[PDB]
């Protein structure tokens, strides 16, 4: 089963799920085992903390019944992983708002601007209406290219001039939304690596700006971070939501890369959903995030 | 590859997956909608009982998302259907056996003999060595095509003159097989006239085997022909006779009633180990319900 996910995991599944089943054979539960895992989990980019979480509970639950042959440990610790992702297990909602509005956040060249296309046509396809919010207003190049996205597949784009204020575009674009009967709106922002104070001050400002037009808006804010980008990806999320507030994240570019594993350090630091997995070039492959899926997929034997 | 695939199914894709689309095109989500939809299921031969399942499963969803628009069905049908392929996505794996003994069963004319070559031309491409036995040994026109067939390709058939006993002609194959340190050995009767029968005769062949290896045979493998509810009945009537271990489906190309791959997913969780999408060899393809449902819910929109 899960041919394709797994296909996607395989650079993950070389340390986690299906990688624990050599390091176990044969060996028998001591402290020798036990360093042997931490390194092969620490190596997978699932964190210090959660790494140490998870021997801690395997090593107590090995105890308790008494365990000897090291293969016993596999089933204990697919149901410890399990329950790290299933916490973050929970499918983004977009339905009933007027426009429900996605705030798309993080740094440039993780796959942002693809998420944000990707999730426009997926939510056509339900039959929703979809505006774009070009703020990413310095990147002349990149707001032209979602302008000639949008163009090429019928979804209008809210712009502005090279160096416009992000937060009026966005302002601009609530207005427009609500005037047009669209239920999505996504708005892009600004994702530069200098200065991060200034990058989060300007977060702050667009979501008081958005509040002028609804107190609810807004009703998403989405990071994406890319999972071959390993620890670097927590260390955004943490950014982030220490600024605004995440309510979802989007973690791109699973298929090719050996660090799947840091979704585990993402899930167990800060308890946000993930709303989104890219595991493939196509539409369909910004796949909604099922945790029981990917820990089958993972730990298939 | 995947392009193949999709263009072998538009027939089924214009009632089930994206056939759906235009159902959904601007309606509201209310009876008449289900009632067009459940209608839909059961011509393209998904089964009462399955599509029940399907319409309730679906209506249900649909309530408790609070959908507004019938566009938004697909997503939620999509899953549902997935849900039944991927139960019975478990593949074959004839390793590690000499012989791994696979016991063909079906009637005849559904691509029984065919499959049996295929799966033996790509176990032999896998690097396996392969042996037939002809089990059919009343019918003496398909004995002889079984062994011109390996005359043709260098696999040896192991035969008895017209009439002889079945599970002896498989007796002396397994003792064979075992003597040659063969891979894979797969065994070919198909006759419905006198059912109770044909059965009996199976148990006979499946106790004969156990002298020689108490596993065998390591697969039971119905083949059933997607183009005709009569492969439905088949898989019914097999299923309690014998135990089966696999499916294999073929001829699902060129026909518009791809919904039988459902209903027997559905009514007997056995796995489905093959479908048959082409005439080549290698369009008898392994099964990922993945892929097969990717393939037929595609939609370009
Ligand atoms: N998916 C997606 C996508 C593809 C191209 C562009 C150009 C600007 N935004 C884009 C998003
Ligand atoms: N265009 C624009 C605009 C309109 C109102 C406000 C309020 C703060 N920034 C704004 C920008
Ligand atoms: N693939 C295949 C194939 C087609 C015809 C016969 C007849 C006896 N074995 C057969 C195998
Ligand atoms: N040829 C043959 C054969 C040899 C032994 C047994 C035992 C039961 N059936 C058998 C068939
Ligand atoms: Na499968």
């Amino acid at each position: 089963g899960f041919a394709r996910l797994k296909r996607s995991l395989l650079k993950t599944k070389e340390n986690l799920g299906s990688g624990f089943i050599s390091l176990f054979r044969g060996k028998k539960i001591d402290d020798d085992l036990f360093e042997e895992l931490e390194e092969q989990l620490l190596i997978a980019d699932v964190g210090v903390e959660t790494t140490r979480k998870i021997i801690t509970n395997l090593t107590e639950g090995a105890s308790r019944k008494q365990l000897r042959d090291a293969e016993a440990l596999y089933g204990l610790l697919k149901e410890e992983m399990g329950e790290i992702l299933a916490k973050v297990d929970e499918p983004l909602n977009v339905e009933g708002k007027a426009p429900f509005v996605i705030l798309m956040v993080g740094v440039n060249g993780v796959g942002k601007t693809t998420t944000i296309g990707k999730l426009a046509r997926q939510f056509e396809q339900q039959g929703k209406s979809v505006m774009l919010a070009a703020g990413d207003t310095f990147r002349a190049a990149a707001v032209e290219q979602l302008q000639v996205w949008g163009q090429r597949n019928n979804i209008p784009v809210i712009a502005q001039h090279t160096g416009a204020d992000s937060a009026s575009v966005i302002f601009d674009a609530i207005q427009a939304a609500k005037a047009r009967n669209i239920d999505v709106l996504i708005a892009d922002t600004a994702g530069r690596l200098q200065n991060k104070s200034h990058l989060m001050e300007e977060l702050k400002k667009i979501v008081r700006v958005m509040k002028k037009l609804d107190v609810e808006a807004p009703h998403e804010v989405m990071l994406t971070i890319d999972a071959s980008t390993g620890q670097n990806a927590v260390s955004q999320a943490k950014l982030f939501h220490e600024a605004v507030g995440l309510t979802g994240i989007t973690l791109t570019k699973l298929d090719g890369t050996a660090k799947g594993g840091v979704i585990f350090s993402v899930a167990d630091q800060f308890g946000i959903p993930i709303r989104y997995i890219g595991v493939g070039e196509r539409i369909e492959d910004l796949r909604p995030f099922k945790a029981d899926d990917f820990i089958e997929a993972l730990f298939a034997r």
